[PDB]
DNA sequence: CGATAACGGTCCTAAGGTAGCGAAGC
DNA sequence: GCTTCGCTACCTTAGGACCGTTATCG
């Protein structure tokens, strides 16, 4: 339990990004959430259908999906959409980030550079996504959250069925239906580093 | 649904004013919560044990539990230690902010001074505190809850108690049992608007 | 006569949300 | 050759977490 302006001992640093080492290697799930306890010194937890209405509530407050569009040269356009799921949160509050873990069974929890000891739980994978990510909100998520959010996930959902029909290989799929739920996804459009500024800009450059 | 950078409007703010006057002259607890619901278009809700862990996740996320020690010129020892709950969302959330104020079955819910359009909402009478909030922390939080937010729980409800038998009228169990859970809980220690550099500095002015 | 309820104001990083690049793969 | 994985750096603001007074009330 770290205090305020405290920070990560690059050590544990140093260890975390050992183990993900690890598992991206074995692909050893099961041996990912033993070296997180032991590493955070985190208490089991059980998935019960109570713990996993604890996560869903805690997601609508903390988690994130979320579309990046950002130039790639070797791209079949200029360009490459990217969703992804996000978790943040403070090492002392781990024990909720390898909650999620379990309950997703799927996910990577690395430190959020440039933070003292934040850390993040990130799920970039399309398949992990629409199988476990998604059908997760439906099921726990969405009678209790905000409009705002239903909508969001609603729209991520959309955006993977497309990309399950290779929208993103065809031009007036991607200009017409993927480009539009990115922009209407954003909530930092006018970012200095921005990959573009508004839909249009990203559409005459799909061209 | 408010875009970054969109102030909630101004005929919304003052009709949540006129809305707070009206249960603060009645004591009409049910009509608050039917003003909020008209005046933000909210799907009424059933509270279920279903609905209670999704908040309890929410709480983890969102809420805090805090304590406050600052001048006050009139007390036995000019300063007075000040507990209070609050919950903080941008007004697309508001749902699960009404969720809160029904499950508790008290709180005031108001804009955020110089905010674009959140809204906090806040419990401060110690009964309250006592007879509501730490009870449903401990019915339905502490269990999924990260060490640090179990151990503020516990001391919060040590500071009521200590409250309820007077301790903080007592010069002693005032510099020796209440100012320091106060010390131990803070999380702004060194703000440039902080009441007490330290815990030395608030023990030697109350004496 | 006080305590404390009540409520606004203030601070400012931990949370949200993004983009880029090398290496690895249908 | 073009898409996806992993990891790192990045940017930006709604959250947390206080503090300051004045109304209320036994
Ligand atoms: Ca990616
Ligand atoms: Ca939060
Ligand atoms: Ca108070």
């Amino acid at each position: 339990i770290l205090k305020p302006g405290e920070k990560l001992p690059q050590d544990k640093l140093e260890e975390l990004k050992k183990i993900n080492d690890a598992v991206k290697k074995t692909k050893n799930f099961s041996k990912y959430l033993i070296d997180l306890r032991k590493l955070f010194q985190i208490d089991e937890v059980q998935v019960t259908s109570e713990s996993k209405l604890f996560l869903a509530g805690f997601l609508e407050g903390e988690a994130s999906l979320n579309i990046s569009t950002k130039k790639l040269a070797t791209s079949k356009f200029g360009l490459v959409v990217d969703p992804e799921f996000n978790v943040t949160r403070h090492v002392n509050g781990v024990k909720v980030l390898y909650l999620a873990l379990e309950v997703f069974k799927t996910g990577r929890i690395r430190h959020k550079s440039g933070s003292n000891a934040t850390l993040v739980l990130t799920i970039d994978n399309r398949q992990s996504l629409e199988e476990k990510v998604i059908p997760f909100y439906e099921q726990y998520v969405v009678a209790f959250s905000s409009p705002e959010k239903v909508k969001r996930v609603a729209n991520f959902k959309a955006l993977l069925e497309l990309f399950n029909n290779d929208a993103h290989q065809d031009l007036e799929q991607l200009v017409n239906k993927i480009l539009p739920i990115w922009d209407q996804m954003r909530k930092q459009q006018g970012q200095s580093n921005e990959g573009f500024p508004n839909l249009e800009a990203a559409q005459d450059f799909a061209r």
